[PDB]
């Protein structure tokens, strides 16, 4: 491969769309590679990690329990709800809802959880409380994926998302058990985790959440590292490209290949 920044540029040229990326040391927060890291991109389903951060903060404060069963109705459901469509009868716990949202990208689960944290405005307020003044949620599933050109709604920046993920996973804003739970939900992603592992060299750790939206919007938030350790946060967003889902996936994989090849930096 070319160096990471060279590959990122190449990806952007080949996609005819915009790429945004941060590679950040998880322990120290140092930024190692950055490309358009202060530009706005739709979060899409990647927002569900921050959502469940806000849920966990409520559990730590005694204002929520992961065991609390939420009974919901069919009229509540939106598109892509593979897990929540199974539990109309008996409901799902708050914790099961987070697992469904993060590990199966269940959109209705995400909306149920958004209710519990005060909606998009409430999640945004949580973001401001942990010192993220950039990321914003404005809408519910599935309208938050619309990705209208130049629309700041439901966006983050690579730099802000990476910093926020580090805060949630490592800063002790969340309790020890909560940090461990949030990490484990990302380890357990069924949507892209196993696919990523199938192309990773032996010895490389992955935990992740992916997303997709309109106008080619695609993204991943991840923890990655050699020696079976989560060494770095990697955030990649794509927007405004007419490329196929397959070519967007391949281009993200190519950036990952370059990071691996030139890891020592
Ligand atoms: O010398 C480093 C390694 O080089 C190759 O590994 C290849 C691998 O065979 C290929 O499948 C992958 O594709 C990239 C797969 C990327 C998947 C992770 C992508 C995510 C993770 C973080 C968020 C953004 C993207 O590249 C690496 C590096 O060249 C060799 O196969 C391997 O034996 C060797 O250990
Ligand atoms: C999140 O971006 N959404 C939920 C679902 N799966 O996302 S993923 O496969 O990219 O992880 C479908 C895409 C999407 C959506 N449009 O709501």
């Amino acid at each position: 491969s070319p160096q990471p920044l060279e590959q990122i540029k190449l990806s952007e040229s080949q996609l005819s769309g915009r790429v945004g990326m941060i590679e950040m040391d998880l322990a120290s927060g140092r930024t190692l590679t950055a490309w358009r890291a202060d530009e706005r991109f739709p979060m899409m389903s990647t927002f569900k990690v921050v959502l469940c951060g806000a849920v966990l903060a409520r559990v730590d404060a005694g204002d929520e329990q992961l065991e609390r069963k939420i009974h919901y109705r069919q009229q509540d459901l939106v598109d892509y709800s593979p897990v929540s469509e199974k539990h109309l009868a008996d409901g799902m716990t708050v914790g099961e809802l987070c697992a469904a949202a993060i590990t199966m990208s269940d959109n209705s689960a995400a909306n149920l959880l958004l209710a519990t944290v005060g909606g998009p405005a409430g999640l945004t307020a949580f973001l401001r409380q942990i010192g993220d003044n950039v990321t914003r949620l404005d809408r519910w599933e599935t309208e938050l994926n619309e990705a209208l050109p130049g629309d700041a709604r439901d966006t983050t920046t690579p730099a802000s998302m990476a910093a926020t993920l580090r805060k949630l996973l490592t800063s002790q804003r969340l309790s020890a058990r909560s940090q461990r739970q949030l990490l484990q939900w990302m380890v357990d992603d069924r949507v892209a985790g196993p696919l990523i592992r199938s192309v990773l060299p032996a010895g490389w750790f992955i935990a992740d959440k992916t997303g997709a939206g309109e106008r080619g919007a695609r993204g991943i938030v991840a923890l990655l590292g050699p020696n079976n350790k989560a060494e770095r946060i990697v955030v990649i967003y794509l927007r405004d490209t007419p490329a196929s889902m397959a070519e967007r996936n391949q281009q993200i994989a190519g950036i990952g290949a370059a990071l691996i090849e030139h890891w020592q930096r």
